[PDB]
């Protein structure tokens, strides 16, 4: 298990909003997995699919490579950018923030300004300043209709265990899945490790990857909500209390019971999240793939999801790596029929 | 046809909310169908698929086994449960009601309390009392994060024909489909009778069952809205006027015309429901399965859908059994191209 | 003391809304009291007055036989009932509930329906379905202008001590008073045990019973509010902490002090409720009867008053039986002058 802070930060900060995972994260995932997998391929949507050959059952584990972000809708006559969200970016988190754009002339920053109080929440109030003085100048700088951008990186390690940064969702789980894969010992299962694309715009990469792989078992590794201020006591998982595994309709009872047994065997703390609906993770589309798949969700709890200050606890990451590795190594043929 | 009140009530009251159909209803459906079907199997999502071997066309008929219900989100320090809905349960129907929970220690009841007027619609106002005095006590009683519950059974036969009970949706149609199956005589069609899972959380079981079966023809048997107080005259079907079959984009014109001819031949009253959108039934996902399926919806009209007092007329149930049996027996190869 | 669950449930479920206590509860109260009382009579309003002859002081103990309920205002052309409340029934507790009506053709049920969300708290939204299709049919079924109904029975024992059911108010105290009466040993006081009528519509039976009895001392046994969710910490009594006895203007200080001494002597836990106003119980009218009466209130705490899920703790019922018996046996001439 054990957290490699340098690799983890590299995986978090690599470029790749939904539909543009090829801008950086994809090559990193391919390179790290090619060293340990029997075969790694990239499909037409950009999913990275790494095969660790085994016997049975066939399992697909998916963590998504894409980040939420923004796209330039148009550039105005004074050289300001008007942007729209890619995935669940909320306008409130954009005020007085830096955005990292992927322009024709490399990575370039812009800022979302604020109007001083004496001149006075929605997308129309959001205008990006890139230091340009005209539309022509912004265009010469490399900005275009369709230019995409991300929250600017800011990795903050607060103490021994806690850290805050944009894009723990889902780079922290992609990191954990990749570490589990690198540490993977012998296993009976036929394992596909998938870096999925476009999770944040409707689970689109995992949909096609599941179709091609045709797994019997599916596990999505995505982040989940942790107890935090103003949550009204409604959130069950807490930072530092371990990986989280949902229960509910998206979650095969036999697979979820198997996961409990494994967690107990390896003495890994395991939290329960009640999910009464099909989840908002790749496991949603994996479960209803083709003839149906036995699915579960394995999550790292974070605070402040979908903002620049997503915050996690490295003890949870470590234990998630350990649990993913143990599930993959312990998995064996069994009857998943509910 | 003919209504078997005892079997019908047993099928209505068997446990099984979305994702937990294995708690009771599934075994009943398997047992009754195994007696008449050539083969019955349960898939990975829990669908019951019973094959009545025939020639052509291949038809799938689906009625869903799952009920809407609730799930325990957390237990508070005073031993009260805080719940969230599974499917379309509305908070208004929970006030001063009993809930039947499926705990580690068998079935146990709780009540949703009301606040006396002198101390004064949303989920936060909903708190379940299970007779416990602390979190530890509620847990010893068997309640957990993730415990599921249902409207408590209350079967009320009002007169010769009308009756009200929780969960006519969709146990009344599952009952009707099962009776039609038991009475099924010779048939040319290759018939799959499916007890589907997770209809109430997005048609998920019928999606995978349709994929595996690959039918040419699909019929969903689900309940529909009947004329009732305060409906502003907008609902077409009425209690006691027979089974209902939609018309609209989800409904293959040739199959629907065939259904009219059959209803006329057997002198079965048949109501028309205008459905301008893809339906909220299993026929939605059956129609867009693989290369496409000729689909129709065959419904029993009920009042007060998704509440504890869903109300139907046994004459409609009888006629639905008769019509389902006749469609299956009359179905023959034909061109379904619109 | 000791709770007889079978008798208690029978007393709770016997028919009898305000003004219609003769439909069942009255005969039960008469029959049980006739076995132990020197004389039992029923007055013109329907009060049951049982005399246990003694010396002094003359005491009247009253628990009310009436339930809150509903009455049919009119039947509409489609056979639905439109109802109005008898006593403090709130429209919110009627949604998707069953009502037990007392018709010309025996007990018959109806349901209060709900309007599905896509077609959208006050009495005009409340319409009762009885399975009829026309006004004439509902009338043939026995429904009339003036037909009365009750919350349908649903007795739920949650565990060893806690239980929830419609109509703990005031059948639980009527049960406790009746058990105390049956266990009553020697006593100096001249005791009248009264099953009062029409408490829920303005304390009307206790008014005339007090006039006829002319007691020197009066105790009302009615339920009171217990700590429960969303009460904002404003309710003092709690389930399981014993009978409750108010303090305040309705409560004679000498009698209330005597009650404390008795509770201490018999080691019965006794809660205090602050009541700054004349109470909403029979003790209100007893106190201002004729030349004035020394009065107190002895209550069983319940949650969710006036709803179908009123919830109590059998330890409190037991201790209330014990305290009532001890007060009656210990009572002796004393000066009640404040
Ligand atoms: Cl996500
Ligand atoms: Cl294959
Ligand atoms: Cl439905
Ligand atoms: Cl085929
Ligand atoms: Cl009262
Ligand atoms: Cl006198
Ligand atoms: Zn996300
Ligand atoms: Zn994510
Ligand atoms: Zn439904
Ligand atoms: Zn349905
Ligand atoms: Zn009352
Ligand atoms: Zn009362």
């Amino acid at each position: 298990s054990m957290v490699d802070w340098k690799l983890m930060q590299e995986i978090i900060e690599a470029p790749g909003v939904s539909g543009y995972e090829h801008l950086g994260i994809r090559d990193i995932v391919v390179d790290v997995l090619k060293e340990v997998a029997d075969e790694v391929k990239v499909d037409k949507l950009g999913n990275v699919i790494a095969h660790f050959k085994g016997s049975s059952p066939r399992i697909m584990v998916a963590a998504h490579m894409d980040k939420i972000g923004v796209m330039v809708n148009h550039i105005d006559k004074d050289g300001y950018l008007h942007i729209v969200p890619i995935g669940g970016v909320l306008p409130e988190t954009l005020v007085a923030q830096r955005i990292r754009f992927f322009t024709e002339k490399g990575e370039r920053y812009g800022v979302v300004g604020v109007l001083p109080p004496h001149l006075r929440i929605d997308w129309d109030q959001i205008v990006v300043d890139v230091g340009a003085s005209s539309k022509e100048e912004a265009e010469e700088m490399g900005f275009r209709v369709g230019t995409v951008g991300e929250f600017a990186p800011n990795f903050t390690r607060l103490n021994e265990h806690r850290f805050a940064t944009p894009y723990l969702d889902d780079r922290i789980c992609l990191y954990a899945m990749i570490e589990a894969a690198r540490q993977l010992g012998d296993h009976e299962a036929d394992i596909y490790i998938v870096g999925s694309v476009q999770e944040e715009v409707g689970l689109r990469g995992a949909r096609v990857a599941s179709y091609a792989i045709n797994p019997e078992v599916g596990i999505a590794m995505d982040v989940t909500f942790a107890k935090q201020p103003h949550d009204k006591g409604k959130i069950v998982p807490e930072l530092g209390k371990g990986p989280v595994m949902d229960v509910g309709p998206n979650i095969n009872p036999k697979l979820r019971a198997f996961a409990d047994e494994v967690a107990k065997k390896y003495e890994i703390p395991l939290q329960v999240e009640p999910s009464p609906r099909p989840t908002g993770t790749d496991a949603n589309v994996m479960q209803i793939n083709k003839e149906g798949v036995a699915t579960a969700v394995l999550s790292i709890p974070i605070r402040y999801m979908h903002s620049q200050v997503e915050l996690a606890d490295a003890r949870d990451v470590d234990n998630t790596i350990k649990l993913a590795k143990a599930l993959l190594e312990e998995l064996k043929p069994m009857d998943f029929t509910p």
